[PDB]
C-alpha cells in the first residue's frame, strides 16, 4: 500500500485546507484553516451559499456597517469550519484576526467571540482551535483562553523561544513551522538545496518534538507548512502533521512503506524556571529567521483579512 | 572653503568613533561610540594604558571574576568617553550592554551604573548621553532615565513607530540609521543604486524630521550611520549628524558651499494620543526593513560586547 497510509500509522493526519472535497476525499483526522485558506475558499462557487448564510446573518446581527462586515467575515469563517465539521470526527482550527496578533486582550475577546459563533450553532469547545499567531503576546491570550475552557493552536513558530514558551503557557497545541523555515534558508544562505534530514525546518520540528517528550509537556506537536513529501517522510512519528491536498495526494500515490523517524525514549527531565519576557525577546531576536517569518507570516495574514474584509464589503 | 565648514553652519557636526586623534582634527560638538567602536578603539595602542586603569579599578571593586570582567568593560567604556571629553565641549555617548536591549529593568539600572562611572570622575549628566536600543524596552526605559536627570541617545532607530514612541517618552535625542538602511535596500529589492534624494535611510530621517518639528517635540534629531557624502549633504538641517571620520574627511577635503536640504516652516499641529504598546508592536512589524535591522543591530553590538569581555578575560 502506500505512503499516506504508512503515515497514518505513526501521525495523526491534518487536513491543511477550508474545501470539503479534502475532507471527502482523504479523510482526516482533524482539519486546519487559515486566513489565506479562507480566501482562497470563499472563491470556491459552491461556496457562495456560504458567504450568502455569513451577510445576512451579519445583517440580523446589527445595523451598522462596520460591524457588519466583521461579522460577516467571522461569520464566514466559521460557517466554513462548521462544514468541515460534518466530514472530520475531530477538530477545526481557526484563526483570529492576524491584525490582533501583538494585542493579547483583543485577541482573547475575539477568541472568544468565535468559541460563541461555534457555541451558538451548536457546537462545543473540544471541536475547536483558535488559532493564534505565537507572539508574546498571542502566547499569552492562549494562556488565559485554557484556563476558561478553550483550546488554542500556536501557529508561526519558528523560535526554540516560541516553542518553549507555548510548552510553559500550557497551551493545547502548536505549529511549527517547516516550509516557510526551508524558504527562508534559500533566500538567505549560499545552500539551496537540502536532503530531507538536514532540512532546518525538519530540524527545528524535530528539536522542539525532543524538548516537548523530554520534559512531559503535554502540547500536541503538528508539523505544518509543506514544500514537499520529503519533509513530511522525515517527520513520521510527530504527534499530528497538517498537510495541504497537494501533498497529500503524492503521500497517497507514492507506493512503500515508511519508518517512523520521530520518538523520545529517554527519562522525563526536570523543567526549568519559566521563560521571562525579557528572556523570551532575547532569544527570539537571536534567530534571524524567526524574526523575519513571524512578522511576515503576521503581515500577510493580516493582508488576506483585509481582502476577505473588501469581498464582503462589495456585497452589503 | 569646504563643505564640512559649510555644513557645520546648518547642522550640529558629531564624530562617529572611540578614536581622539579624529576629535583633535575635526573638532566636533559631541562625539558617540557604540560597543563596535569601542572595541575598535580598544585595539589602539595608545589606548592600552586605558585597558589597564579599567582592569586595575575592575579588580579593586570585586574579587569574583564574572563581576570583574563586567566591570572592567564598563570601565573601558568609561575611560574611552573621558578622554574624548577632553576634547570636546558638548556631549559624548556611551551605549548600554545591549544583551539588555529587551529588559527595561537591568537597562535602567546599567544605564545608573554608567552614569555613577562619569559621575565619580567628576563628570556631571549633561555631558552624557546613555545609548540605549530603541525597542519598546529600551524607550521605556528612557522614560523613566530622563525623569531622573539621565539624558538618553535612543539608537537603532529604522521605524516610524520607534520615531514615535520615542518622541512620546521625552526623549533627550534619537539617532535613526541611514547607512543600514540603504544596506537593506540593496540586499532586498532589485534597486541597487540610489540617488540621494531617494536614498531610503534619507527620506527615513527626513519624514522624522517633519513629524517632530511638526509636532514641537524637542527630542534632538541626529541622523546617524552613513556609507557616503551624498547621504550627509541631503540631510544639512538636520539638528545634529553623527559622522564617521572617513566621510568627515571628504568633507573637509570637498570644496564649495552647500545648501540647507532639512527645514519645517509651517503650523505645529495637535498631538495625537500616546501610542500604546500593541499598536507600536504592530506598525514596527509592518516594516521589515526595521524588523530585520533592529534585531541585527542588537545581535552585532552584542557579539562585539562578548568579544569585549574574551579580551579583558584574558588579561585578568
Ligand atoms: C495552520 C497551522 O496549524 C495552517 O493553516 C498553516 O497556516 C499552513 O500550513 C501554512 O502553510 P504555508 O507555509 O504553505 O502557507
Ligand atoms: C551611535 C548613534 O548615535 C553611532 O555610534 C551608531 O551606532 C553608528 O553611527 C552606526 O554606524 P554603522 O551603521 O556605519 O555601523
Amino acid at each position: 500500500t502506500d505512503k499516506l497510509t504508512s503515515l497514518r500509522q505513526y501521525t495523526t493526519v491534518v487536513a491543511d485546507t477550508g474545501d470539503i472535497a479534502a475532507m471527502k476525499l482523504y479523510q482526516p483526522q482533524d482539519a486546519t484553516t487559515n486566513p489565506s485558506l479562507i480566501l482562497n475558499a470563499a472563491q470556491i462557487p459552491e461556496y457562495r451559499k456560504l458567504i450568502d448564510d455569513a451577510v445576512a446573518w451579519a445583517k440580523q446581527q446589527s445595523n451598522d456597517r462596520a460591524q457588519q462586515i466583521v461579522d460577516a467575515t467571522d461569520k464566514l469563517a466559521v460557517n466554513i469550519g462548521l462544514e468541515i465539521l460534518k466530514l472530520v470526527p475531530g477538530r477545526i482550527s481557526t484563526q483570529v484576526d492576524a491584525r490582533l496578533s501583538y494585542d493579547t486582550e483583543a485577541s482573547i475577546a475575539k477568541a472568544k467571540r468565535l468559541i460563541k459563533l461555534y457555541n451558538d450553532a451548536g457546537i462545543s469547545n473540544d471541536r475547536i482551535l483558535i488559532k493564534l499567531a505565537s507572539t508574546w503576546q498571542g502566547i499569552r491570550a492562549a494562556e488565559q483562553l485554557e484556563k476558561e475552557g478553550i483550546n488554542c493552536n500556536l501557529t508561526l513558530l519558528f523560535s526554540f523561544a516560541q516553542a518553549r514558551a507555548c510548552a510553559e503557557a500550557g497551551v493545547f497545541l502548536i505549529s511549527p513551522f517547516v516550509g516557510r523555515i526551508l524558504d527562508w534558508y534559500k533566500a538567505n544562505t549560499d545552500k539551496k538545496e537540502y536532503a530531507p534530514a538536514e532540512d532546518p525546518g525538519v530540524v527545528s520540528v524535530s528539536e522542539i518534538y525532543q524538548y516537548y517528550k523530554e520534559h512531559g509537556y503535554e502540547t500536541v506537536v503538528m508539523g505544518a507548512s509543506f514544500r514537499n513529501i520529503g519533509e513530511i517522510l522525515e517527520l513520521a512519528g510527530c504527534d499530528r502533521l497538517t498537510i495541504a491536498p497537494t501533498l497529500l495526494k503524492e503521500l497517497a500515490e507514492s507506493e512503500g512503506a515508511i519508518e517512523r523517524k520521530l520518538s523520545y525514549t529517554g527519562e522525563v527531565k526536570a523543567r526549568p524556571a519559566r521563560i521571562t519576557e525579557s528572556e523570551f525577546l532575547w532569544q527570539h531576536n537571536q534567530d534571524p529567521m524567526a524574526v523575519d517569518k513571524l512578522a511576515e507570516g503576521i503581515r500577510k495574514f493580516a493582508i488576506d483579512q483585509e481582502k476577505l474584509e473588501k469581498m464582503i464589503g462589495d456585497l452589503l
